[PDB]
């Protein structure tokens, strides 16, 4: 016979402890054990529990299969986090690991030691299992789809039919649900509270965030007014990804140096400017069409609870004291009279105000659903599908994957209802709520491709990387720095279990993991352009580049767009995500009184901000990025990688502290310790 004496170490997260039966089935070279108990003693949340069991040598220990009961009549949570194993055989001068990480239902499978591909040399035991476990996860892990034309999802009904392992923690479903909770509270008191005020100041939207705890005062909300800080949050605020570098006017923009001479201050004209790289420009032609609620059908004219969105064109200039300036607007797409150029020397100061506030309905709506929604939550959500469904669990990638894809099911699936659905937020707080969101977004997905995932070649094509030319742009140079560390360690993780290029080619999980979403995520569907995710892997290069777009944009890229959002919309002026009647077809018409009439409704308003509120909530059990402490990592050269990635991330962080030292308004959200892992709200 051999001893075997056995270590269970359970997870600290809630309920992940059990009183079901346990047990385990040792399997080696020799033969295997029967089931042997683990009976004395709790396993509690935390705990590390040790077990002395006898049965058959099995010689070197090949795999183990825990089994538990399930419970009994008083079992309130059967369900076992486990974080990994330990086992020492009396006949065997080695100690075997078995991660783990994952919920232990009824049964579970693990493996000793190292991440492998599917092509490294195991016991032929260990294959057969690995390959039960990917038709398993088949069952378990299925498409689904809003329509043709968006990125595929988890099936799914509710959140709490997800399996147990793509759920939000107890912890998460408790922040999440005491955010509505508080969020419902603080609107019903804050409606009590403003009931009959008069609405007829800019300055009565501040009483909006005042009873909220959200990490403080909006940092726009002193500055919101001035054309430098308006300039400044296409840059730095929530949607820093639509501005590009200007090297011609569009033709439907016909703005003339004699429009802006007066904005200019390097002592140059337009035409120079231009050339010289000082003018951006952003343009929201893709709203064209799109329905808002209550029925209006936006047109390249403009328009012919009824609510208003715009298409607007806005030109930018880099100032002499390196400030990004608004210096002409123009609210729809087709130029004319009754659609003419603003600018910040409009003979109406309220005209000026008003385009500001046009513009910024137009970005409030492409930020939240194409921007934010779409591009980092649904769209990424088709390659955390794939990764449950198509890496085994003991395959290298879905160990570095696994930290990260955390989250974007559980809320994703929480969102088709609450987020999108009919009657749901987005109904309620932004100008396309009603059913044209989804049609947006839609329209939007037809048009993404996996190259714009891919910070450094986007920022390059937008023609904004150059900081002699657009200087103050932290987004950029913060996520910059953030990119190149992932891009090292995920290089470096490549490099430890893929050999060559072949190797590569012949693992047939990678493979069909990006094919599944080449196929089944990100369909080329009619009407839509390639989104130029590859049907398979060629090299070590490429599955580095994919690997590192992606987990970026998990942690990163939903980071910089999301939490953002108190500072952005917090102020509703700032940002208003509504507007209530249609843009002017002359000049000369603007008063405070008919603007506040435009601008979003008190209610409205406050809406906004709880939904901000709940979407920016860190977890009490957020793991930031670079927290690895819950993965299922063995081998000795990829814990060497996550040091080294780690200490880089740290000199990131002292950095960007030492940087934002010097600033008026610090830039935060890219700091390493204030960004999850993963896109979970
Ligand atoms: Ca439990
Ligand atoms: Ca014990
Ligand atoms: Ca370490
Ligand atoms: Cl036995
Ligand atoms: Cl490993
Ligand atoms: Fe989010």
């Amino acid at each position: 016979h051999a001893i075997y004496n056995v270590e269970v170490e359970t997870g600290d997260r809630e309920h992940a402890g059990t009183d079901a039966t346990i047990t385990i089935r040792i399997t080696g070279a020799k033969g295997r054990t029967d089931y042997l108990k683990l009976d004395k003693g709790s396993f509690e949340a935390g705990s590390k529990e040790q077990y002395t069991v006898q049965g058959f040598d099995v010689g070197d220990i090949q795999l183990i299969e825990l089994h538990s009961d399930g419970g009994g009549y008083w079992s309130g949570d059967p369900d076992w986090f486990v974080n990994r194993v330990i086992i020492i055989s009396s006949t065997q001068d080695r100690v075997y690991s078995f991660p783990c990480f994952r919920w232990v239902i009824k049964d579970m499978v693990l493996f000793p030691g190292e991440a492998t591909l599917p092509f490294n040399e195991v016991p032929a035991i260990v294959s057969e299992q690995r390959q039960k476990e990917l038709e398993q996860r088949k069952l378990t892990y299925q498409w689904d789809y809003v329509s043709d034309d968006m990125p595929g999802n988890i099936k799914a009904k509710t959140h709490d039919d997800l399996p147990r392992d793509v759920q939000f923690t107890d912890e998460k479903s408790r922040s999440y649900q005491e955010s509505r909770k508080a969020a419902l509270v603080n609107l019903g008191i804050g409606s009590l509270f403003t009931m009959f005020e008069n609405w007829d100041s800019y300055d009565d939207y501040h009483i909006l965030y005042r009873n909220w705890i959200l990490g403080g005062t909006p940092n726009m909300a002193d500055r919101w007014h001035e054309d430098r800080w308006f300039g400044y949050q296409f840059l730095n605020g929530a949607n820093p990804v639509i501005l590009t570098r200007c090297d011609a006017l569009p033709s439907n923009f016909p703005v003339t140096n004699e429009h802006v001479n007066a904005s200019l201050d390097r002592g140059k004209n337009l035409d120079e400017e231009i050339k010289d790289g000082h003018i951006y420009i952003v343009d929201f032609k893709v709203l064209v069409g799109a329905k808002s609620y209550g029925g209006p059908v936006l047109e390249d004219i403009g328009y012919k609870d009824i609510r208003y969105c715009a298409a607007p064109l806005a030109l930018f200039y880099v100032n002499k004291l390196g400030h990004l300036m608004p210096i002409a607007i123009q609210i729809n797409q087709e130029p004319g009279p009754e659609n003419p150029i603003w600018t910040p020397h409009e003979e109406n100061e309220h005209d000026w105000m008003m385009a500001k506030f046009w513009l910024g309905v137009a970005e409030s709506n492409f930020h939240q659903l194409n921007t934010h929604l779409l591009r980092t939550h649904l769209t990424t959500e088709s390659f955390a599908l794939s990764t449950w469904r198509n890496l085994a669990s003991a395959h290298p990638i879905f160990k570095l994957l696994q930290p990260h894809i955390y989250g974007v099911l559980a809320i994703d699936t929480i969102g088709r209802k609450e987020l999108i659905g009919s009657g749901g937020i987005v109904d309620q707080s932004l100008s396309l709520g009603g059913g044209g969101h989804v049609t947006f977004m839609e329209k939007c997905f037809k048009e993404v491709n996996l190259q714009d995932y891919h910070l450094p070649n986007a920022l390059k094509k937008r023609g904004v990387d150059d900081p002699s030319k657009l200087p103050g742009f932290y987004y950029r140079d913060d996520g910059l720095a953030l990119w190149e560390a992932i891009e090292t360690f995920i290089g470096e993780i490549i490099a430890i279990f893929y050999k060559n290029d072949d190797d590569v080619k012949r693992d047939n999980e990678i493979q069909s993991w990006i094919y599944d979403v080449h196929k089944n995520g990100w369909r080329v569907n009619p009407g839509h352009q390639d989104h130029g995710v590859p049907a398979s892997f060629e090299s070590r290069e490429q599955l580095k580049e994919v690997l590192t777009s992606l987990v970026f944009t998990f942690s990163c890229q939903h980071a910089a767009v999301n939490f953002s959002q108190k500072d952005h919309y917090g102020f509703t002026p700032n940002a208003p995500a509504i507007l209530r009647h249609p843009p002017p077809k002359k000049k000369g018409e603007a008063t405070l009184q008919s603007i506040l009439s435009t601008l979003p409704s008190k209610s409205q308003a406050a809406k906004a901000i709880a939904t901000v509120y709940i979407l920016t909530k860190f977890s009490e059990d957020e793991r930031y990025l670079g927290n690895y402490s819950a993965t299922a990592w063995e081998d000795k050269d990829a814990l060497d990688a996550i040091n080294r990635f780690q200490d880089k991330l740290e000199d990131i962080s002292k950095k960007i502290k030492q940087r934002n030292e010097n600033l008026e308004v610090p830039y935060i959200y890219l700091l390493p310790e204030r960004i999850p892992n993963g896109t979970a709200i």
